[PDB]
C-alpha cells in the first residue's frame, strides 16, 4: 500500500517537499522556502525503504519521477526551476497559501490535546485556527488558555498537594536538626492561591504568546461543528460567524458533573471552583470518591482543614482495590474523615457566602447511607467530586453525523478518526481512552504529524501509567490484581509484594509498614509483569520509568537482574520475594 | 553439561534434598526436616528439563534413581525411610552436623555483601560464620556490625543530604503560603547526629538479632585467611585461634584514603569519622572530588557551614562529565567554593580539638596550585575524601595464592571465585566491579544460592546504575556521553536533551534551567538507549525505573511510545526530541 501512503500523504498535506538527502536542487528549495519563512513538511525519498516506489509514484501526480517535488494541499507546485521562479516572480507567498477552506485545520477546544495538535500541525505548514471557550461555573468561575489540566486539573492540584506535603517537611525538619517549631506555623489559603494562580497566569499568557509566535490563529470563541467543514463560532460579544477548515480537530474535553439534588448546583462548587475560591473552604464535605475527590480532599486536611469524603460505595473505582484501601486507610489516619455507603439528598443554605471577607458560608447536607438511616451535618464548603462528563451536544449538531456514545463521547477508530472522514476527536472526549494529559498531547500531536506530514504512526493507549497525588501518593502501570486474576485465572497469576519504609522517614519517626508495592506477574508468560503498584512518596517519579520496561514486556527475571539504586525506595522493585500465595507477611 | 552440574552441585552443598512436586514420600521427608529445624536446599526434578537425566546421574552417588535422596556434605544419606529411620532414632541431628570443617562458609566482613551472603546461606542449611571487625580511625572512631554503608556511607550520607534538603523545603515553604521565616532558622549539629545515629544503632543491633535467629555465629573478630580452609581470629581481647571452614567469601570492603603529607593523618579527618563527629565542623574545607566529597560538602552547606572544595583536576572523575559540570555549578552558586586545579601540602594544627565543647579546633591548610602558586588558608576541619582502598595484605598472607591486582583488589572469575578454588570475593574488593552496597548484596546472595543451592545464576554487573546525593541529585545509568563518542564515533551517537523545571521550582522560585536530562543513543544500532542521565530532584527514584528498561536493551523509539506520568519530572524522557547536533538550545 505504498501508493495507497503517498495518494492519503498529498491530498492532506498542507505543504509538503519530496526530497533525497544528498540533493543539490533540493536544498535550493529547502532554502528558498526557509528564506520565505514557509513551513512544510519533508519527505526524504533516500530515507524510505520503498523510496524508489514513491519517487515512480509521484509522476501520477506530476509527470515527472525525479526530485525536488513540491504539492500545496494536493496540487503538484512545481520542481526547483519552477519553485524558484515562482519565488524570484514574488509569486509563490500566494500560491502557498491558496485553498478552498479558511484553515486546514480548526481545533476546537484550547486544552492538553488540542494546543498539542495545533502547534504540531502549524509546524509542516497547516494553516491552523484554535478556538477555545470556558463557559463559566453556575458561581461564575472563568479561566484564560490552555484546558482542564493548566487551570482547573493537574497543575493547580499538585501545586496545592506540594503545599500540603510541605506540612510533613515542617514536622520532618525538626527530627533532622531545625530549630523550628511546627505548632506555631499556621497555612494562609489566599497567599497559596495567589501563588498558584500567578504560575497559571504565566502559562495562560504562554500559551497566547506561542501561537502567536507560530502563526497559529487564536479565537476566544466557542465552536460549533455545523457542518462537515464548517465551523460557527460565537465569541464573547455575542458575534455569530462561520469559518471552515479541511480538517477538524475536536478537543473539547469535559466539565464535572452535578448530581440532580436541590441546592447542589446553587451552594456546592466543584474542582472548577476550588483552584481560586478568594476564601478557605474551611469544614468542607467532598462528595465522591475519584481521585479529584481524595486528591482535593488530601491537600485540605494537610493545609489545616476539618475535611469529610462521602463515599457511596467504593474509593478509586477502576483502580487497583487493595490499593485504594490503603490509600483511604493512610487518609483516614492522617485526619480524614470518611462517611461511608453515603449519598446526599439536599444541601440548604445557612449562612450567604460573604463576599467582602476571605470567609465561607455555611450549608446544611442532608443524606442517606444505604440501609436508609440519615446523614446530617453542617458544613462550611460541599465540593462535588463525582466525575467528569463531555458537553458536545453544545458543539455537535446531530446534523453532521458524528457518533458519540451512550455516554456522550466520540466513537472514534485507532487513528482518531470519527465517523466523518475528515473530523478527529482526541483527548478526554474520546471514547475508551484513559483520560490524561499526556494521552491526549500525544494523541495531538502524533495525529497532526499522520495529517500533515505523511506519518503513519499511531498513539498506543496500553499499559498507560497514572499516578494519584494523595497525600501518600499512588502510582500503577498496567492490570489491577484484581483484573489480572479475572483476565487469567487465580491460579496463573503470581504477585510479589512487600511494605518499605523511606529512609527519610526514619529519623522523622514516620510509619514503618505504610508504603506497599507489588508487582502482579503472570505465571504461564514467563512471569510477565501484568501491572506494577506503588504507594509511597514521590510514586510517579518511581513509576515512570518502569512504564517503559513494562511497554517492553518486562519480566520479573527483568526486574530481578536489575540492580537497584541505594538508598531509594525505587529500588525494592528489584529484590521482591514474598509472594501472596506463600502467606507470608510483607512486613 | 547437566551430570557436571550435579557432581558441583552435591559436593559443595550443605543439606540438599532432591524431590518432585508430587510426591508424598518426599513430603514425609520434608515435613521431618521442617519439624527438626533442619534447613536445606530443595531440587524439585520435575521443575527442571532435564530432571529425568539428573535422576538417573544420582544413581552414581546413592546408587539409586527414586525421590527423595537427601545429601550431606557430598555424602547420600538416605532415600524416604532411611531418613526417617534415622530422625525416629535421634540421630539425623548428629548426621545433619557432620563436617570436616567448622563451618560451610565463613565470611569475612559484616558489611553489605558479607551479610547479604551469609544470611542467605544460612537458609540453605550452610553452617555459616560471619568475621567483623572495624578497625578504629586515626582520632579512635569506630562503629557497629552493618560495614560501611550502613555505618559512614550511604545511610548517614542520605540522612544528612536529607536534612539539607530540607533547608530548601522551608524556604519553599513560604511561597506556598506557610507563616514560617526561614531566616529565623537554624540547624543543630549535635541534634541531627544524635537522630543519624540512633538509627544506626537500630541497624547495627538488628543484624546482631537477625545472624542469631538466622542461626549464623557473628564473631566481633578480625579474621585473617592463613590457608585455603583455615581463618585466624583475633578478638578484641587479642586472643588468637583458628576456624576452619569450607566455602571462604571475602568481604572485607575498603576504607578512606590518606594523602602522605604532614598532618594529614593527625589533624584531617574522614567520612569515616564526620557521621558521628560530636562537633560541627564549622568552616570546612573537603579534599577531593569524589561523589563521596561533592555529597558531603553539598549538606554541610546546606546545614549552614561555610565549604570549599579542593579539586586536584575534575570533578566526579568517571563520570559524565557535562553531568558533572552541572552539578557542580549548582554547587558554586548554592555556596559552595572551590579551590580548582590545587593540592595540599601539608596540614599545621593552630588549635587543638576542644573535647569539653562542641567546637572544632582550628587548622592551616597550605597547597599549591599546578602552576606553582601557593594556597595558604584556615580552616576549622578538614576532611579527606580523595578516595578509597582495600586492606587486604592485613587479610591475606600472599602464602594462600590470592591473587591481587594493582591495586590490591582481588581477581576473580565472573561467579566471584578467586584463584583460590574454595575461596571467593564479593563488594569493593572484587576488582573491576562497581563499588555500590547493591551490587555486593545482590553478588552475595547470588554466589551464595550457586554454593549452597546449585543455582547457575549469575550477578550482572552491566549498566548498573549509580545517584550521586548532591544538593542537586544526578542520577545515570550506562555509558556517559563521551564515552559513548569513543566507542563508537561522534557519527553514530545521538544525544537527546532537555532542561526542565520541576512543577514544585515553580511557585517556590526556583531556577528554570538548571534541571537537565539527557539520552545518549546509537544510531546504527535501532537507536539504542546507551546512557540515561538526569540532573534533579529525587534522581535516584527518576533513574531506577529505566534501569529495567535498559538492561532489557530500550531504544529511543521505546521511550517515545510510552505515554508520561503528569506532572512529574520524570516524565520529560518520554518526549524528548531536541539533538544535540540539532544545536537547538535546550532551554
Ligand atoms: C482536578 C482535576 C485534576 C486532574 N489531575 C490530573 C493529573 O494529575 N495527571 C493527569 O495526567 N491528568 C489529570 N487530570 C485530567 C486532565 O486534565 C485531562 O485529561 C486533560 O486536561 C484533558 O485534555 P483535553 O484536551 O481532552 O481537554 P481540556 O484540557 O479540558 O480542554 C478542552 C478545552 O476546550 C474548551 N471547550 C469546550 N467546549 C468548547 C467549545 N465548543 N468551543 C471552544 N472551546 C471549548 C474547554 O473549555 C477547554 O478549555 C485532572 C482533571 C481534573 C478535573
Ligand atoms: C561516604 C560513603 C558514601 C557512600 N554512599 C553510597 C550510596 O549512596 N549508594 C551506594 O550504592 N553505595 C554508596 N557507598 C559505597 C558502599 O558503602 C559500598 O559499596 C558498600 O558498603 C560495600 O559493601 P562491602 O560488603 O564490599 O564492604 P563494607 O560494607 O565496607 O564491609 C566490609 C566489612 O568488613 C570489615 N573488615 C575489614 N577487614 C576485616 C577483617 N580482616 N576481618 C573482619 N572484618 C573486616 C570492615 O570493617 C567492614 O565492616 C558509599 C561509601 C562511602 C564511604
Ligand atoms: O477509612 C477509609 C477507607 C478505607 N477504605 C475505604 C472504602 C470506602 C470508604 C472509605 C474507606
Ligand atoms: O565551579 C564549580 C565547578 C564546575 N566545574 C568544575 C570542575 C573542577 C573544579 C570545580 C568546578
Ligand atoms: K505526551
Ligand atoms: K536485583
Ligand atoms: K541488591
Ligand atoms: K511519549
Amino acid at each position: 500500500g505504498t501508493s495507497q501512503w503517498l495518494r492519503k500523504t498529498v491530498d492532506s498535506a498542507a505543504v509538503i517537499l519530496f526530497s533525497k538527502t544528498t540533493c543539490p536542487y533540493c536544498k535550493k528549495v529547502k532554502d528558498v522556502l526557509a528564506e520565505a519563512k514557509i513551513k512544510h513538511a519533508t519527505i526524504e525519498l533516500d530515507q524510505l525503504s520503498n523510496g524508489s516506489a514513491i519517487q515512480k509514484c509521484l509522476a501520477s501526480f506530476s509527470k515527472i519521477e525525479t526530485v525536488p517535488q513540491m504539492f500545496v494541499r494536493g496540487k503538484f507546485i512545481g520542481d526547483s526551476q519552477t519553485v524558484l521562479k515562482y519565488y524570484s516572480n514574488d509569486e509563490l507567498a500566494g500560491i502557498v497559501n491558496e485553498s478552498k477552506y479558511d484553515y486546514d485545520l480548526i481545533v476546537i477546544g484550547g486544552g492538553s490535546g488540542g494546543l498539542a495538535a495545533g502547534k504540531e500541525a502549524a509546524k509542516y505548514g497547516a494553516k491552523t485556527a484554535v478556538l477555545d471557550y470556558v463557559e463559566p461555573t453556575p458561581i461564575g468561575t472563568t479561566w484564560g488558555l490552555g484546558g482542564t489540566c493548566v487551570n482547573v486539573g493537574c497543575i493547580p492540584k499538585k501545586l496545592m498537594h506540594q503545599a500540603g506535603l510541605l506540612s510533613h517537611a515542617l514536622e520532618d525538619a525538626e527530627h533532622f536538626g531545625w530549630s523550628l517549631d511546627r505548632s506555631k506555623i499556621s497555612h494562609n489559603w489566599s497567599t497559596m492561591v495567589e501563588g498558584v494562580q500567578s504560575h497559571i497566569g504565566s502559562l495562560n499568557w504562554g500559551y497566547k504568546v506561542a501561537l502567536r509566535d507560530n502563526q497559529v490563529t487564536y479565537l476566544n470563541a466557542k465552536g460549533r461543528l455545523i457542518s462537515p467543514h464548517e465551523v460557527q463560532i460565537t465569541d464573547k460579544n455575542q458575534k455569530v460567524s462561520t469559518i471552515t477548515g479541511n480538517k477538524i480537530i475536536l478537543a473539547t474535553g469535559e466539565r464535572p458533573k452535578y448530581p440532580e439534588i436541590p441546592g447542589a448546583v446553587e451552594y456546592g462548587i466543584t474542582s472548577d471552583d476550588l483552584f481560586s475560591l478568594p476564601y478557605f473552604p474551611g469544614k468542607t464535605l467532598v462528595i465522591g470518591a475519584s481521585y479529584v475527590a481524595l486528591e482535593c480532599a488530601g491537600f485540605l486536611a494537610s493545609l489545616g482543614g476539618d475535611v469529610t469524603v462521602m463515599v457511596r460505595s467504593i474509593l478509586l473505582r477502576g483502580f487497583d482495590q487493595q490499593m485504594a484501601e490503603k490509600v483511604g486507610d493512610y487518609m483516614e489516619n492522617h485526619g480524614v474523615k470518611f462517611a461511608k455507603l453515603c449519598v446526599p439528598d439536599e444541601i440548604k443554605q445557612l449562612k450567604v457566602v460573604d463576599t467582602e471577607n476571605n470567609k465561607p458560608g455555611l450549608l446544611l447536607v442532608k443524606g442517606h447511607y444505604t440501609d436508609g438511616k440519615k446523614f446530617e451535618e453542617e458544613f462550611e464548603t460541599v465540593i462535588f467530586a463525582v466525575g467528569r462528563e463531555p458537553q458536545l451536544s453544545k458543539v455537535l449538531c446531530e446534523t453532521v453525523g458524528v457518533k458519540l456514545d451512550k455516554n456522550g463521547r466520540v466513537v472514534c477508530t485507532d487513528d482518531e478518526q470519527t465517523t466523518v472522514s475528515n473530523v478527529y476527536a482526541i483527548g478526554d472526549i474520546n471514547a475508551g481512552k484513559p483520560q490524561l494529559t499526556p494521552v491526549a498531547i500525544q494523541a495531538g500531536r502524533y495525529l497532526a504529524r499522520r495529517l500533515f506530514a505523511g506519518a503513519t504512526e499511531l498513539t498506543d493507549y496500553s499499559n498507560v501509567a497514572t499516578t494519584v497525588f494523595t497525600p501518600l501518593e499512588y502510582g500503577a502501570c498496567g492490570l489491577s490484581e484484581e483484573d489480572a486474576i479475572e483476565k487469567y485465572g487465580d491460579k496463573d497469576i503470581e504477585v510479589y509484594h512487600s511494605n518499605f519504609k523511606p529512609l527519610e522517614w526514619t529519623v522523622a519517626h514516620r510509619e514503618d509498614n505504610v508504603c506497599y508495592m507489588k508487582l502482579v506477574c503472570r505465571k504461564s508468560d514467563n512471569m510477565r509483569v501484568l501491572g506494577l503498584h506503588v504507594l509511597g512518596p514521590n510514586a510517579g517519579e518511581i513509576t515512570q520509568g518502569y512504564a517503559v520496561a513494562i511497554k517492553m514486556g518486562a519480566t520479573k527475571a527483568d526486574f530481578d537482574r536489575t540492580i537497584g539504586i541505594h538508598p531509594t525506595c525505587s529500588e525494592t522493585f528489584t529484590t521482591l520475594h514474598v509472594t501472596k500465595k506463600s502467606g507470608v507477611s510483607p512486613i
